[PDB]
């Protein structure tokens, strides 16, 4: 039902947004003084799954895990098995995103969408294959596979709204995944690879040329169509990137907010917004990733992150870190007194 | 005892910082990937009142309230009595900083250092006078008054460390106070008034020239010495700015972190750091204020805020908003697993 899913993403609710603006202007402060807390509160009020008001109930960070055949091109200094080890660490609460999610009172959902290892007990199993194809020589997956994964993850995501989740975050875990992320960013924005290829997980300065060349080769051989984000995902993305796009389609379909993380997630967000522009009003940035291509990706999303933390972990820890800011916008909205009640005219 | 206070601010503890760096590098993530969470955790580990480790116990936001005779120069469109009304609102929990402090689990301490109204029951009374002098025609206060206020507020601040507070935030509330803040910023940084004078609380575009002229007049008539921050405070600052400087001197003397808020607080921080450069390692930025002179002030502090919220409320709400980030750095530090325990070498 993918066509129906995309078709049925709701528009933001202009009426609820006008009522929200009106309330904010009347609060106990100079009009506009809380800046982007104000604009964030109105954006949230517009999302139909929030029931006409900025609010946060339960929070979930979905961490999408997979391996990538492009690891064989020597674009990642972390050994391949780190994806599987770290995915298992997610079930024990010891990773960055686990710790930051706990701090924010969010639950982490670890989803294996294609790790090249035995299944990890405890991890949600949506595995497409044991790793995707090497994008340097051919596609990451078939279109059927990318579509099926989008539908499954989007259904999983919107189903969490039944258990009270009203705010998602997304992240990805997959050795070498900054390579397809950079291929996709280059394709969607028209920037040359050299401008959007970063060091990812501490790649030595001397291997950057190889990684730029591998991105260009992937684009050259696959010839992804920039106007078909599912084509771009299936050809030069990865299962974890498709997985993050699926969380965004599902949150949007559910009329609910989703916090981006870093560059991996911006690449997925570019795909999501190409596939269904109606996704865009549900997306909330968290932080401004240290990765080279972060600025270019965020400009094409017309997004300005709240947090400048020079972070590049990418598995959702940035999204978790911004959940308190969303909660702060709701608290301001609901808990502030009003000017009129103090007799103050400004 | 002001000379003794300044003399006895402790140096950061290099040994504790080295032990902290070592621990962070060994955590379950690529080295350096949590970016400024890492550097923040080490900075905190260095502050002797934190006992050799990044941690947060109790949190306090001190909101310093006073009126300013420069209001008579027509530099503020908010009526003067708003300082007193809002200070009373602080005791009822309905202001921005109250709401955001509650969200962060911090307590707000509202301190009247010179409101031009009857005493507000419920507010800490350290009032120097009912408003300071009009800085456009003479000094805000005598040096004796500024010194006495610094000592009192710094003693109050460090005394909260007995009740378990380990993290402060600062803010100010005072109609017209962006005028002395801009005078001080101009004096300490050598920037012309026109570069650092902002709209404060929604001053109409057409009154900006007057406010620039009033800043220049204040500097011209008082001739504050840029190398004596107490001179600058007493001549062209205000009681609320001196009050914020006092919180920074006291937190530093106590070897404890203090979160800045916006432009008002940056002006106080410039004074604090001129008076005692040993204050600087205790200061943590929160957000990048929307005020015109924010960039210049923060450059002279070599500070890069975490949060880009286009905020300009200024009464501590920014400081409260960043308390979760400090807590997040401690959680990362204490709660993450270690690479070695997973057999991972990167
Ligand atoms: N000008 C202003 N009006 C109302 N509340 C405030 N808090 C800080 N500044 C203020
Ligand atoms: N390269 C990497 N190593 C360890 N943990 C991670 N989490 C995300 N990326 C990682």
């Amino acid at each position: 039902t993918l066509h129906a899913l995309l078709r049925d993403i709701p528009a933001p609710d202009a009426e609820a947004m006008a009522r929200a603006q009106q309330h904010i202007d009347g609060l106990l402060k100079p009009p506009g003084s809380l800046g982007r807390l104000e604009t964030l509160a109105v954006q949230l009020a517009g999302m139909p799954g929030l029931n006409g008001t900025p609010q946060v109930g339960e929070k979930a960070v979905l961490v999408m895990c997979a391996d990538h055949g492009v690891w064989d091109e020597g674009v990642a200094v972390s050994p391949k098995i780190v994806t599987a080890i770290q995915a298992a660490n997610m079930t024990r609460g010891t990773t960055g995103v686990c710790v930051l999610a706990a701090q924010a009172g969010a639950k982490v959902h670890v989803i294996d969408v294609g790790i090249d290892a035995e299944p990890i007990p405890g991890v949600v199993n949506m595995r497409v294959a044991r790793g995707c194809g090497n994008i340097a020589v051919g596609p990451a997956m078939s279109r059927l596979q990318a579509e099926a994964l989008l539908l499954e993850v989007s259904r999983y995501t919107c189903d969490l709204a039944q258990r009270g989740v009203t705010l998602f975050g997304v992240g990805a875990l997959g050795m070498a995944n900054t390579t397809p992320a950079a291929a996709m960013v280059s394709v969607f924005t028209g920037s040359d690879a050299k401008e959007v290829v970063g060091i990812g997980a501490n790649l030595p300065p001397s291997r950057i040329d190889n990684k730029v060349d591998v991105v260009r080769r992937a684009i050259a051989i696959n010839q992804p169509n920039p106007r078909d984000g599912i084509d771009v995902l299936s050809k030069v993305g990865g299962f974890d990137l498709v997985g993050m796009t699926g969380v965004m389609l599902g949150a949007a379909r559910c009329g609910l907010p989703v916090l981006l993380d870093g560059f991996l997630s911006y690449s997925a967000a570019l795909a999501a917004c190409q596939i269904a522009p109606a996704v865009r009003p549900y997306l909330i940035p968290s932080h401004f990733s240290a990765e080279k291509g972060a600025r270019i990706a965020l400009a094409h999303l017309s997004m300005e992150p709240y947090l400048h933390m020079a972070m590049r972990l990418g598995e959702g820890s940035g999204a978790a870190l911004a959940m308190p800011i969303v909660e702060a916008a709701c608290a301001m909205f609901h808990n502030m007194g009003e000017l009129a009640a103090s007799n103050i005219v400004l």
